[PDB]
């Protein structure tokens, strides 16, 4: 049965304007800002930006690669799709 979200999960992940992204969900280092409340830090891979989102838009990356792990003509997406399946818990800093 599914536990809640934590660091090192890996998700797609959805903004408003963009298709499905692959992501994971980052730790907030010491000293770093934290999210709002109930918000996670998502890292996209790929374009390596950072987002704060909540569990609506979060979709786990085992059960949906089959419907969103495609090629995309979008900036970043493809090498994302190749940093979530072949190191996804890599610095990229």
């Amino acid at each position: 049965m599914p536990h809640a979200f934590k660091p090192g999960d890996l998700v797609f992940a959805k903004m408003k304007g963009y298709p499905h992204w692959p992501a994971r969900i980052d730790d907030i280092a010491d000293g770093a800002v934290k999210p709002p409340p109930n918000k996670y830090p998502i890292f996209f891979f790929g374009t390596h930006e950072t987002a704060f989102l909540g569990p609506k838009d979060l979709f786990p990356y085992d059960k949906s690669k089959d419907k969103y792990g495609k090629p995309n003509k979008r900036k970043g997406f493809n090498e994302g799709l190749w940093e979530i399946q072949n190191n996804p818990h890599a610095s990229y800093s």
